[PDB]
């Protein structure tokens, strides 16, 4: 029950969509993705949110990326989807490290 965290995660994906639209390199987009994944996980951890919340956040990140890929040219959309996959991979691993 933390819709503000889900909305924050979507907003971070929107930031990376802006980066992609501006022609940002894939390597820099991934660097931003990792930074934002850590920020998103901190929200989950500091709010004492459940594993279920973390799963809802991961689902929203992927869905947000798929949505915003429709507002990009082919290459930028491909890069956004890679960056968003990295966000979810980092979130999942941080959740496992948390226990």
């Amino acid at each position: 029950g933390h819709p503000e965290i889900v909305a924050a995660a979507v907003a971070f994906v929107r930031q990376i969509w802006e980066y992609a639209r501006q022609g940002m390199s894939l390597d820099e987009m991934i660097a931003w993705a990792v930074k934002y994944a850590k920020k998103i996980f901190d929200l989950v951890k500091k709010m004492g949110a459940s594993d279920e919340v973390l799963k809802k956040v991961m689902d929203a990140v992927l869905a947000a990326a798929q949505a915003y890929a429709q507002q990009l040219n082919d290459e930028a959309a491909q890069r956004l989807l890679v960056a968003a996959q990295v966000i979810v991979q980092v979130l999942q691993q941080l959740g496992l490290e948390h226990h």
